[PDB]
C-alpha cells in the first residue's frame, strides 16, 4: 500500500513510520514545508503508525534528537515516538478490510488529515489548535500537548485495568477533535476501508 505523506505546515517536520518493532519503509525522512514523501507499507501490516516529529537535529549517521516524537534518536525510526505525538494509525488487510484512525491518546503535536486516495471510505482529521488551547497542566515544555497518562501515570488515565472512563483531560482533546481517539476506551472513530486501499497523511491540512 502506498502512503503519500505531505507536509503543508510552514515549518519542517521529520515524518516517521513504524509498526513498533520495525520501520515501515525507510522509517523516517525530513519534509520541508510543501514536500511530499511516498512510502510503501507491506500488505497485512497490523498496528502501523505515522507521525510528525518537530525540532530535530541529526548528524551525518542519522542519529540525533527531536523535541516531539523522537524514536530513540534515529532519523529512520524503528520504534514508536516519544509523546506528544498526533498519530495516524492503521491495520491493513485484516480479514479483507483496512482500518484507519487518528489518535490523541499519546497527545498532540501537529495537526493532521488521514484520508484514502482510493474509493470506498472517508478520511479523518484532527486540525484544531490543540497546542494553543492545551490545558496548562498538559503543556509539554519541549513543545506540544501531552496526554494525561504521560503526565500523571494513573490507572484511570492510562486505562491500565481496562475499566476507565472519560476525564476532564480526555474531554479537552475530544471537544477540539471529535473524530480522534481521546482515551483508550473512547467510542471508536475507526473508519473501515476496502482492503488494500492507498492513503495520504497531510500535516497542517488547513494551512
Amino acid at each position: 500500500a502506498t502512503f503519500e505523506i505531505v507536509n503543508r505546515c510552514s515549518y519542517t517536520v521529520w515524518a516517521a513510520a513504524s509498526k513498533g518493532d520495525a520501520a515501515l519503509d525507510a522509517g523516517g525522512r525530513q519534509l520541508n514545508s510543501g514536500e511530499s514523501w511516498t512510502i510503501n507499507v507491506e500488505p497485512g501490516t497490523n498496528g502501523g503508525k505515522i507521525w510528525a516529529r518537530t525540532d530535530c537535529y541529526f548528524d551525518d549517521s542519522g542519529s540525533g534528537i527531536c523535541k516531539t516524537g523522537d524514536c530513540g534518536g534515529l532519523l529512520r525510526c524503528k520504534r514508536f515516538g516519544r509523546p506528544p505525538t498526533t498519530l495516524a494509525e492503521f491495520s491493513l488487510n485484516q480479514y479483507g478490510k483496512d482500518y484507519i484512525d487518528i489518535s490523541n491518546i499519546k497527545g498532540f503535536n501537529v495537526p493532521m488529515n488521514f484520508s484514502p486516495t482510493t474509493r470506498g471510505c472517508r478520511g479523518v482529521r484532527c486540525a484544531a489548535d490543540i497546542v494553543g488551547q492545551c490545558p496548562a497542566k498538559l503543556k509539554a515544555p519541549g513543545g506540544g500537548c501531552n496526554d494525561a497518562c504521560t503526565v500523571f501515570q494513573t490507572s484511570e488515565y492510562c486505562c491500565t485495568t481496562g475499566k476507565c472512563g472519560p476525564t476532564e483531560y480526555s474531554r479537552f482533546f475530544k471537544r477540539l477533535c471529535p473524530d480522534a481517539f481521546s482515551y483508550v476506551l473512547d467510542k471508536p472513530t475507526t473508519v473501515t476501508c476496502p482492503g488494500s486501499s492507498n492513503y495520504r497523511v497531510t500535516f497542517c491540512p488547513t494551512a
